[PDB]
């Protein structure tokens, strides 16, 4: 028994907190977008009054800095 881990040499197995640490961030992200999904289905039919007319602005309005 040694919940400390620093008791046996198997403690040096912490290196994972490093290599995995980098993935941790990548994983957290995957978790971030996931939550968004629960808000994408609505944004698909509701979307925003600005983010959506952005790709439809050129067809609805000139979209040119001049002329």
């Amino acid at each position: 028994n040694g919940p400390v881990d620093k008791g046996s040499p198997f403690y040096y197995d912490w290196e994972s907190l490093q290599l995995g640490g980098l993935i941790f961030g990548g994983l957290l992200c995957i978790a971030g977008i996931a939550l968004a999904l629960s808000g994408k289905c609505k944004c698909r039919r509701n979307h925003t009054p600005s983010s959506l007319p952005e790709k439809v602005t050129p067809l609805i309005t000139p979209g040119s800095a001049s002329t």
